[PDB]
């Protein structure tokens, strides 16, 4: 039984989201529906994506870095390799294992980007593993198409570009022809200023591997992401409320329910049109959440759009097995 | 019952250490002695540190910004405040949530402490939250006494200075007598060449509050740490294996324990004087755990500091309740 997957804890504040490694605080449902492969399973112990359940490093060690003009010192650093050239990663090739599952935004000269994800490393020495310390930086990453010259977003892992561009100027820039990518695997959103922007990635910002299924609404079920709230480059210290706005980073699944699916085979517990249900009690009234077996999570909320918090929930109990036709309660 | 504290995953690849997030390979048993509070619970739901079970970032928005002893090619930035003085932080106010429990490792010019905590962040503006953008390095973390001037490790909370400083060169030093630190909560170990170094932290570098209670050899059972592989400064690309040498790093909990230890007392679970076993099965052999109140792990190992490879673990079985003064069998 795929009970213990959802506990209390997991959505009360214990719980983070498998994208950003934040403590969930919302359900953001997504009425135009969405897909996520990259730290997502299913219930038959299975992933579309790149990388494993936890956030540690992403490490790469074949990219070509360079830096723009005749002065190196204060520069944008670029990094960048071809998709499917992970190849010491077990999981995929795709991409090194916790590289973010977003579309580049491209900048330059002055340009902090808007809604990129961020990491915190640099770049280091293919030949010996040692750091260019002077390249350390926060860093965008993200697929891309048309690097070094003209990188644009791209949604596909095929046929793509992995991408890293220091948001702020490096010490000194270093060009190599090969050369290693390292970068914490916990990122935060680049905002240009202090404003917060909308919850981050925007469905059609998400990167998939060819046959990754999609999460679309059934009937009046609609799939949700679990909001976070994440860091962000323009206000760094902002958290949650009154300071300049709240920050959202949301993903497809919390972590330890895509723990507990990569650790175990629930293809017996559940059928294709099924969703396990669990009841969401809150101090007034309660909701039902439904998970299908492609290991995406429904909201009864049909097109409404707007986030469900979470600051009032006190317990969660399963319900069970439940038809994907019959429609969530909501009784918010 | 705490049984289900510790199952097979937790040792098998999946558990993490909480001091630096990584995956646990092996037991570490130290015949010596030691203590630990920060990130570690006991049975009667409580803590002697100051960071809760999940590796975030580091924030403090009061202290002291500067760069003594730089050149315009290398510029450390050094940030400090007291100790006692992070208010923000509902545990304890002793330090922000999830600042390392190890002692400050001086150094100057280029050379790179041995032994250091290295996190990535950087400085930011205590009036807006901007970042100051030109101070984004790998800095090393510690509690120290003796800063600006002569920053000296200390391994007591109280009367003590939290410190960082950049290991590599800045883009541009900041001076600012009121600055915030941010800093990603999950570290990498500092070297100053590609060699590994002993596991990290050493017992006498770890900091402890006042009223830590210390883990100390009962008969023949020792406490052990629990050993995982961290990156490292020197050789950042290193993983398990590395023949620059296999990089440990040591923690007193295995993340998922914290974390069930975290959200309910289990007081009534064990007394004082008493283990919880648990039967570790290997490919051949096997050996027990045991599981002190103060949440301390034994292996009746003795004055054996060798470490135990957890590589052949096949599972894990809970035993139960024994007294602390008999023997964990040891069959391996
Ligand atoms: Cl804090």
């Amino acid at each position: 039984s795929p009970a213990d997957l959802l506990t209390t804890p997991v959505l009360t504040g214990v719980g983070t989201d498998n994208r950003w490694n934040g403590e969930i605080v919302g359900l953001q449902p997504v009425p135009g529906g969405f897909s996520t492969c990259n730290r997502h399973w299913n219930l038959n112990g299975s992933t579309f994506g790149w990388s494993s359940p936890r956030f540690a490093a992403i490490d790469h060690d074949r990219g070509n870095a360079s830096y723009p003009g005749s002065s190196s010192s204060n520069v944008l650093e670029l990094w960048y390799a071809s998709a499917g050239s992970a190849a010491d990663n077990p999981i995929s090739q795709i991409a090194p294992d916790g590289f973010p599952d977003m579309s580049f935004v491209p900048f330059s000269g002055t340009t902090v980007p808007t809604a990129g994800w961020v990491g915190f490393g640099g770049i280091w020495n293919s030949s010996n593993g040692a750091p260019f310390v002077t390249t350390v930086q926060a860093y965008e990453l993200g697929f891309a198409t048309g690097a070094p010259s003209n990188p644009q977003p791209t949604t596909t892992t095929s046929g793509a570009q992995i991408v890293a561009k220091s948001i702020y100027g490096v010490a000194t820039g270093i060009n190599q022809a090969t050369a290693g990518l390292f970068v914490m695997a916990s990122g935060v959103i680049s905002t240009p200023n202090s404003s917060a922007i909308t919850y981050t990635p925007q469905p059609n910002r998400i990167v998939n591997a060819p046959g990754t299924p999609a999460a679309a609404p059934i009937g009046k079920n609609t799939p949700i992401m679990f909001a976070s709230v994440v860091r962000r480059t323009g206000d760094i210290n902002a958290e949650a409320g009154s300071t300049n706005g709240t920050q959202y980073g949301a993903g497809s699944q919390p972590l330890p329910v895509t723990v507990g699916l990569s650790l175990n085979n629930y293809s017996s517990a559940l059928m294709p049109g099924q969703f396990f249900v669990w009841q969401l009690n809150f101090a007034s009234g309660f909701m039902e959440l439904g998970l299908s077996v492609d290991g995406y999570f429904y909201a009864g909320t049909g097109a409404s759009a707007t986030l469900i918090d979470l600051s009032e929930l006190v317990d969660i109990r399963p319900v069970g097995p439940r038809p994907s036709t019959s429609t969530l309660v909501y009784n918010l």
